[PDB]
């Protein structure tokens, strides 16, 4: 009852991990059925300040991206319903939570725990009658409140682990070939890097503002531009410093002939855009909006560059789907996208966990899919995920909200390409329309009820998704209603597009996952254990869609070969809806489009897949073979581009953490996307360490390079904007220009790391030290005026001849540090080091001066 959800609500949690490497040290992982025999060991401790809790009437959830396996406290049992939701209940030996007392449940959990932020908040409480309540300790996101901090070597992934575990002491080192340079050198500098620029000796003023000439604009372009001024203090007046622009398309040729090209001229009395066209002249406002100083001086450098975009597609993918993130956050994201060229907004509206987008004729969509909710019936909401709490979670953008939306990108210069994410990765969809049966059902409506219906009645398939969602993840490719609703979703989604005044170009059919991880190879069957292996029941594992009767009797038709084939051909089916809607582009990942012939195989004259294979598994090679049978390659390598990984190797950062351990500025700035092989000699795998690569094929050339925010630990908008800023201004350097350190491609050549040294690491070292101090002087700045809650890197710091030494990976940030246990913070001067005795700690400060990164001890 009530009182006994009351009860449980008033249990203080603590999380302790236990043993990371449970494996190594006697547990046997592979007799509990964990992936490739690993892992871990966590406590959790819930104490009771109150009166005894005897109820047995009772369930406690929770989320965890880790399964659990096993529990060591024969009081509590532990079971999965679906996803990241599992519940804790008493067994028949439970006796009650003692008065004053803590009670001690530890567990084993599969795979490891490296970083804090895989424990999730909002544990809570259910009984009969009553309705759900938090253990309200965890209704947090500051961790702090209820996992303890990780001591000792419990960061580390194996005993062999090799990546560097980040303190103020060994960040120092890691930082220390960095150094601020004079505003003198910073002068004429660009960002993303012109492809060709000669600076001169004069400054032209604009303090007294600046005299636009945006005829060659749109209006809502020009007042983009106009309003950007004005942001950095550059008031716009008639009688100040004139900038011309015009649009002479005849000027550009070959590979310079191309949309956003522009030649920039910056005088003392007046300044020249030339663009290729709106784009190029719009490209070459925000050159000189890039070059307008944070220190109030109001003086830029003459110059004279010519300049053009190395790619056609330089992404920013944000998922909305596992976490939402309001419409002001995504305005925030593509102001910010506009003022650094990025000009794709991969927009991924759908997956299991949520439907953002309002589709007319289908209101189940948005009222089911758009929220989250204790609902088992699952008839008002979808379950529960992500540490949201068991109350309504959710929201979605209206019909007219994404006109909005797309509108705001087309004055950037920005094209929005929808995802609605298919065959797998569709609970959502599969669930809200399940709820549409039911109802249309309910008052006889037999034949509405399956139009849009996205399951097979007789399907029986037993499946599970890489989140641990079952068949209802997994849209039926076989089904005519399956067409029926893809087709409606692309009409409607088109309409929209239509209205806003940006028609769709691409189509992404998602295709990501479509598979039955517990068919993978670390997992083996409960008959034949092979060494190594999680020991399951293989035999009752279904590849999705076998149990079938529908795909059955598409597979005799002899429509496709057999069951794996489904995804590819569900993609060729999908790009012919796609052409009939007047869309002559596709895109997908890359695993989704795997069995199909070639680009020759779709409707669309254009096909785009976004590579995601990791380059120390073998990426560098495999990447090739999209390209030599005519697909467009987006690379989105995770191991470098993946916007939801951590900056650095420490537990208290946030991020998942599959494909590699840490991205920071600086590696993602260091990745050289049309060469794949050359990072083997500039960077370490997963585990720190050194990798070779090569490849014979031949490489025509990378399309484009894209950044993924996923959203599964980034709760709150401040949250995904701690994690895309400020590595996408990285992304941004690297997707516009070509640095001289990224080598021409040469089939054979086979860099390995730490022992070949074909790559010019002094010059990329350079050019890298440059980037830091522009962002650390001057970038920053800008996006404290934007509104958005970038990463603060926290100071490198050690103690040497009595004094205070620190650094930062990006120079000009300022530093503060406290003698006192973090009561006093004072400004450090490099100039006029402190005297220090004891503890220190430190801490990074915007330039604005209101926030603060973490404070660290050395």
């Amino acid at each position: 009852d009530q009182q006994l959800v009351d009860q449980l609500s008033q249990l203080k949690l603590n999380v302790k991990m236990l043993d990371n490497r449970a494996g190594e040290n006697g547990v046997d992982c592979a007799a509990l059925g964990a992936d490739w025999a690993s892992c871990n060991r966590v406590l959790f401790t819930l104490s009771n300040d109150g009166q005894a809790i005897d109820g047995k009437d009772w369930v406690i959830y929770f989320h965890s991206p880790r399964q659990t396996l096993r529990v060591d406290n024969d009081q509590f049992k532990i079971a999965h319903l679906t996803g990241d939701l599992y519940k804790l209940e008493p067994t028949a030996k439970f006796s009650g939570f003692p008065a004053g007392k803590a009670v001690e449940i530890p567990v084993v959990a599969e795979y490891w725990q490296l970083f804090r932020n895989d424990f999730l908040p909002r544990w809570y409480a259910t009984s009969g009658d009553a309705k759900p309540k938090m253990l309200a300790n965890t209704d947090t996101e500051n961790l702090d409140q209820f996992v303890a901090p990780f001591t000792g070597d419990q960061w580390k992934r194996t005993k062999d682990d090799k990546n560097i575990l980040m303190t103020p002491a060994s960040r120092f080192v890691s930082n220390a070939d960095l150094q601020t340079l004079p505003a003198g050198a910073l002068r004429g500098k660009i960002v993303p890097t012109p492809m060709q620029v000669k600076v001169h000796a004069q400054d032209a003023d604009l303090r007294k503002g600046v005299a636009l000439d945006l005829s060659t604009l749109v209006k809502p372009a020009a007042d983009v531009v106009s309003q950007r001024f004005a942001l950095l203090g550059v008031p716009v007046q008639t009688n100040g410093y004139p900038i011309k622009t015009d649009i002479q398309p005849g000027k550009f040729k070959g590979a310079m002939a191309v949309s956003g090209a522009y030649e920039l001229k910056i005088g003392k009395k007046e300044a020249q855009v030339i663009g290729f066209d709106q784009a190029g002249v719009f490209y070459g406002l925000q050159s000189i909006l890039s070059l307008v100083p944070s220190d109030g001086s109001g003086k830029i450098a003459t110059l004279d560059a010519s300049d053009a975009p190395r790619f056609p597609y330089r992404g920013i993918f944000l998922d909305v789907a596992r976490n939402f993130h309001k419409k002001d956050a995504v305005l925030r994201l593509l102001d910010q996208m506009a003022a650094y060229k990025l000009n794709k907004f991969h927009f991924h509206l759908s997956d299991d966990e949520g439907w953002r987008i309002e589709i007319p004729g289908l209101p189940e969509l948005t009222e089911v899919g758009g929220q989250r909710c204790h609902d088992l019936s699952e008839t008002t909401c979808l379950l529960p995920q992500y540490g949201q709490g068991p109350d309504v979670y959710g929201g979605f953008f209206s019909r007219q909200d994404y006109i909005d939306i797309i509108k705001y990108a087309q004055a950037r210069q920005i094209e929005v390409i929808p995802e609605i994410d298919m065959p797998a990765h569709a609970r959502a969809a599969v669930v809200s329309m399940e709820a549409r049966y039911k109802k249309l059902h309910a008052a006889g409506k037999e034949q509405e009820a399956n139009e849009f219906r996205l399951v097979d009645p007789t399907d029986t398939s037993n499946t599970t998704s890489v989140q641990f969602f079952n068949r209802q993840s997994y849209l039926n490719p076989c089904l005519d209603s399956s067409q029926r609703f893809v087709d409606k979703v692309i009409g409607e989604i088109a309409q929209m597009h239509k209205e806003a005044g940006q028609p769709i170009k691409t189509w992404h059919f998602g295709g990501d996952e479509a598979k039955n991880i517990r068919l993978g190879a670390g997992y083996t069957d409960k008959a034949k254990p092979e060494p190594g292996k999680g020991i399951i029941d293989q035999g009752n594992e279904d590849k999705p869609w076998a149990k079938s009767q529908v795909c059955q009797t598409m597979i005799k038709e002899g429509k496709v070969a057999d069951m794996e084939h489904l995804p590819s051909y569900f993609g060729q089916e999908v790009s012919k809806l796609v052409k009939a809607h007047g869309i002559d582009r596709m895109q997908a990942w890359q695993d989704g489009l795997k069995d199909a012939e070639s680009s020759k195989a779709f409707a669309t004259s254009r096909v785009g897949v976004n590579f995601w294979d990791t380059l120390y598994w073998g990426g560098f090679d495999s990447v090739n073979d999209w390209a030599n049978k005519g697909y467009e390659v987006v690379v989105s390598n995770p191991d470098y581009v993946y916007m939801d990984f951590p900056y650095e190797v420490n537990p208290d950062e946030r991020g998942y953490y599959w494909g590699t351990r840490f991205s920071d500025e600086r590696k993602v700035f260091s990745f050289a996307p049309d060469n794949m092989p050359q990072n083997a000699e500039t960077s370490v795998d997963r585990d720190g360490n050194h990798f070779n690569a090569k490849s014979d094929k031949p490489w025509p050339g990378a399309y484009g390079l894209s950044a993924q925010l996923w959203s599964e630990t980034q709760r709150t908008d401040p949250q995904m904007e701690y994690m895309i800023f400020p590595r996408a201004l990285s992304v941004a350097e690297r997707s516009w220009h070509r640095a001289g350190w990224e080598q021409d491609y040469r089939a054979g050549r086979e860099y390995k790391g730490g022992e070949t040294h074909f790559v010019d690491t002094q010059a990329l070292e350079k050019d890298w030290l440059r980037f830091a101090n522009i962002l650390g002087q001057r970038e920053l700045a800008k996006l404290d005026k934007g509104g958005v809650a970038y990463r603060l890197p926290v100071p490198g710091a050690r103690v040497a001849g009595g004094k205070l030494e620190a650094n930062i990976a990006l120079p000009g940030l300022g530093i503060e540090y406290s003698t006192d246990g973090g009561k006093q913070w004072q400004r450090y001067d490099a100039k006029a080091k402190p005297a220090v005795s004891g503890e220190v700690q430190v801490r990074s400060v915007s330039p604005d001066g209101k926030r603060y990164s973490r404070a660290e001890k050395v």
